């Protein structure tokens, strides 16, 4: 690793980035290898978490906040002379918790691309597209085709009439205020699902299918970004780039991306990556070498944007950009994108209704997703030596057992845990002291939810306080638990590679059970009786649980492999201290 490895998406001008790398090698003899693996935004966090991966990563800024909170990105500290060369708003896109975590490259915004020969007057509104499609279908052509597998391309329509991802409240994105299932979101998605049902589009259209059909003159319109103009030029189709159509009188609001280059925190060539990006790529000569391969958009480098801003296609990119919103860079963006992706794919295929698709996305958009959990998960698994495959087998087993015996619906805990000051109790030393604080606090009518770890069951019975929820792996004294379970307590049973025995044993004899697993696949495994809210120990898992179900504020009242679990606990508890009030007792 005496050289530079660079990762950028396959739809970008990586050949042009290689040209810059060749010049870097020419002057410093440092070989530069540009790669474009599939799903690089998801592969990088995995390879980087261990110390592997490229030296420089390229992607829209929206993923970089999750990379930084995981500690995967070195902090960039360019001289003020260099920062002044880039627009300040592009720097803001890559600032996370006051630290710049990447170099901004170019502003990406989707635009409407139309065939002038097939359609010299592109439509101004979505509503008039169905009439245009049947009209074009009389000539063997379609009106519109674009990638329906990535929510990036359908979000402009979903957001036109009021849809939003996370409310921007008082200078901060409120991860609790998600707007993917409000009136506007449903309206936008419905119009898109109607387009499929009415045969104006196919739910199967993906990137390649849409690009092929448009560049072959089969469809009159597509929706894509500046990177796609290069292939359209080669296809000889006479195209134009214009403003996206309006929906219900309101403009389409595409999430605007800023292509950014992050430096791997484990890379041993940090200073080399710094000089390459600052002195080779982010120059008029360097950005253009990339731009002539595949257009970047509105570049962040001021000197080079003055020339591109004259291009009418770039003019439309910014007009569409000004009507949308720069994406957040917060770590929860990964969860939002998965939620919307699944909702669209499910509502498009008809396999699920628009109402239920968005309602499911609403829950899991703000819910912690297995993206910042992949980091903690495997870190804990090999640190203790747990068998990753056994966490699978136990999670699956737990699910099948709950399919036919004595379940409680998830939203009944949502009935308890919401807008309330939930009490979380571990088996700590001050349990009796803090339980005394709570009792005299509950004795005065401040009677709000109570979630307790397994080892605290008997510690609560003795004061005749029946916990509302109990998080347990069914390891120790189960008698105290069982008594609580029928006096009202809901039991959240957690799957453990070392607990598969007692799962099959004690579960069927319990009432009011909800499933838990640590495994991060499960959603892809399509397990519907278990859930991974996040967390390692019963204590911290209680916190993820209350958080997962929209709890206002947490209130807590609780051989090295015993000391090392208490560290992951505080590690994971501090993780949520920036997402929910966490007042200790
Ligand atoms: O579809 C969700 C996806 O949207 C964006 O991905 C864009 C990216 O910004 C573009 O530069 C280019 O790579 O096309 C992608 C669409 O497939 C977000 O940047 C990305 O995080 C998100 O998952």
């Amino acid at each position: 690793e005496g050289k530079l490895v660079i990762w950028i998406n396959g739809d970008k001008g990586y050949n042009g980035l290689a040209e810059v790398g060749k010049k870097f090698e020419k002057d410093t003899g440092i070989k530069v290898t540009v790669e474009h693996p599939d799903k690089l935004e998801e592969k990088f966090p995995q390879v980087a978490a261990t110390g592997d991966g490229p030296d420089i990563i390229f992607w829209a800024h929206d993923r970089f906040g999750g990379y930084a909170q995981s500690g995967l990105l070195a902090e960039i500290t360019p001289a003020a002379a260099f920062q002044d060369k880039l627009y300040p708003f592009t720097w803001d896109a890559v600032r996370y918790n006051g630290k710049l975590i990447a170099y901004p490259i170019a502003v990406e915004a989707l635009s409407l691309i139309y065939n002038k020969d097939l359609l010299p007057n592109p439509p101004k509104t979505w509503e008039e597209i169905p009439a245009l499609d049947k009209e074009l279908k009389a000539k063997g052509k379609s009106a519109l085709m674009f990638n329906l597998q990535e929510p990036y391309f359908t979000w402009p329509l979903i957001a036109a009439d009021g849809g939003y991802a996370f409310k921007y409240a008082a200078g901060k994105y409120d991860i609790k205020d998600v707007g993917v299932d409000n009136a506007g979101a449903k309206a936008g998605l419905t119009f898109l699902v109607d387009l499929i049902k009415n045969k104006h589009m196919n739910a199967d259209t993906d990137y390649s299918i849409a690009e092929a059909a448009f560049n072959k003159g089969e469809t009159a319109m597509t929706i894509n970004g500046p990177w796609a103009w290069s292939n359209i030029d080669t296809s000889a189709v006479n195209y134009g780039v214009t403003v996206l159509p309006t929906f219900k009188g309101q403009p389409s609001k595409p999430f605007v991306g800023v292509l950014s280059a992050g430096i791997n925190a484990a890379s041993p060539n940090k200073e080399l990556a710094k000089e390459f990006l600052e002195n080779y790529l982010l120059t008029d000569e360097g950005l253009e070498a990339v731009n002539k391969d595949k257009p970047l958009g509105a570049v962040a480098l001021k000197s080079y944007e003055e020339e591109l801003a004259k291009d009418p296609r770039i003019a439309a990119t910014m007009e569409n950009a000004q009507k949308g919103e720069i994406m957040p860079n917060i770590p929860q963006m990964s969860a939002f994108w998965y939620a919307v992706r699944t909702a669209v794919i499910n509502a498009a295929s008809g396999r699920q209704t628009v109402d239920a698709a968005l309602a499911a996305a609403q829950t899991n958009a703000a819910a912690m997703d297995m993206k910042e959990w992949e980091i903690f998960y495997n870190k804990i698994m090999e640190d203790f030596g747990f068998d990753k495959d056994k966490d699978v087998e136990s999670a699956v087993i737990l699910n099948n057992i709950l399919e036919n015996a004595n379940t409680i619906p998830v939203d009944k805990l949502k009935d308890i845990i919401e807008g309330r000051e939930v009490f979380i109790f571990g088996a700590g030393p001050s349990i009796k002291k803090h339980i005394n604080i709570l009792k005299e606090l509950r004795e005065i009518n401040y009677k709000n939810p109570i979630i307790v770890a397994d080892g605290a069951c008997k510690a609560f019975l003795e004061e005749n306080i029946i916990p509302d929820i109990i998080v347990s792996d069914l390891d120790g004294d189960l008698e105290a638990l069982f008594e609580c379970n029928r006096k009202g307590s809901i039991i959240v049973v957690h799957a453990h590679g070392d607990n598969i025995e007692k799962i099959k044993k004690y579960v069927p004899k319990l009432k009011n059970v909800v499933g838990s697993c640590q495994i991060p696949n499960y959603k892809e495994l399509n397990l519907r009786n278990v859930i991974n809210f996040g967390g390692f120990t019963d204590g911290d898992r209680c916190c993820f649980l209350a958080y997962h179900f929209k709890a206002k504020k947490l209130i807590l009242g609780g051989d090295e492999i015993k000391i090392k679990k208490l560290e992951y606990a505080k590690t994971l508890i501090n993780y949520l201290k920036d997402k929910i009030e966490i007042e200790f007792l």
